[PDB]
């Protein structure tokens, strides 16, 4: 659990550093600087508006912005429903 | 169970107390009093459009809204979902 | 699991029929008869727009619609995590 | 695992197939190629706009839209949710 949220934070940072700089002069408001960054990929985590709202709106202009987004949903997500089932039973 | 849910009711009604003084005159819409609160609260509960629909519009005039509303999810949403993974154990 | 979703169909069904009483004249699109209802219902349980796009809109016309909706999506919600679980096991 | 995850692909495959052929006429950004069509169902997956943002826009020209999509969802969120479950108790 301590492990796997050690993952999921570095997971997380190097994320949302990526994607400072893949998107953040095309979608400044999303992605712009690294708080921008990782609250955008937090609502991504979420599922939260992540292909109508943010997601599509990025391939039109970066048309394989889904071979990051897709595999960073199914990484964290998963990592997520391992950290909440892992505190519960411990 | 009963415990679990009692604190996530402490948490919720403390929560809609502390965003209808926060956000309340700035949004009335979602926070103005705390029925509005509790209601818009669940929906954050929910996932249901929480920044889009809520935080986004609300950050554009209190940009710190986020230390409230990540950390509040975190915990109703883990909390919850321990608590329907508990009653339905405690039947088992 | 056979009990669990013999129940679900049946609160679904009664929901849909009170649903397209209640808000039926009013939002025809969502609950102007049986079939547009049991759609809407299954589109609010997946939690998708509910309160944006449903509920906040019929509150509107209907300040208690929450009374309706909010225990509807804490049951189906429960009773299908309950069933999904239980297949599982089972 | 590895069979739970070999059966969803197909099922995506094949869903994306046939939707690609059913609406991709009608709605080319949605399912125009199969490759638009793998990725909105990925969204529907996760149930992002299902209704909203695809299905509801989707009946406005075919009425029985909801007889593919719902059982869809049922399908690929049940077996989504075991292959996750499943992995999990696979490392205990
Ligand atoms: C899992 C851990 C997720 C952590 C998420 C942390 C997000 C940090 C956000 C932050 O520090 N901001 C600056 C607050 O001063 C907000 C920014 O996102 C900001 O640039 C804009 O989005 C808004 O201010 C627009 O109104
Ligand atoms: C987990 C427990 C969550 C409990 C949620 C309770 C919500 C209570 C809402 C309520 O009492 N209202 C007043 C009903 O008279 C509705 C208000 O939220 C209202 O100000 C508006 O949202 C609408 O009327 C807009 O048209
Ligand atoms: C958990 C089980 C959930 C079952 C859900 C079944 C939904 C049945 C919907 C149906 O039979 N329709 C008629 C198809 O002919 C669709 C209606 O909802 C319709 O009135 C409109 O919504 C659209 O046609 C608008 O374009
Ligand atoms: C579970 C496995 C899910 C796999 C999902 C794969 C998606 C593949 C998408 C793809 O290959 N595209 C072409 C990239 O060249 C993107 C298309 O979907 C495209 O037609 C449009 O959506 C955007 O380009 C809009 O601007
Ligand atoms: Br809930
Ligand atoms: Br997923």
């Amino acid at each position: 659990v301590g492990s796997v949220a050690a993952l999921l934070t570095v997971v997380f940072y190097i994320a949302a550093v990526m994607a400072t700089n893949l998107y953040g002069a095309t979608f400044p408001e999303w992605f712009g600087d690294l708080s921008k960054s990782l609250y955008t990929l937090f609502q991504v985590m979420t599922l939260e508006s992540w292909s109508m709202g943010i997601v599509r709106p990025v391939m039109n202009v970066h048309p394989n912005a889904w071979v990051f987004f897709i595999p960073f949903i199914m990484l964290t997500t998963f990592t997520v429903l391992n950290l909440f089932i892992g505190i519960i039973v411990d």
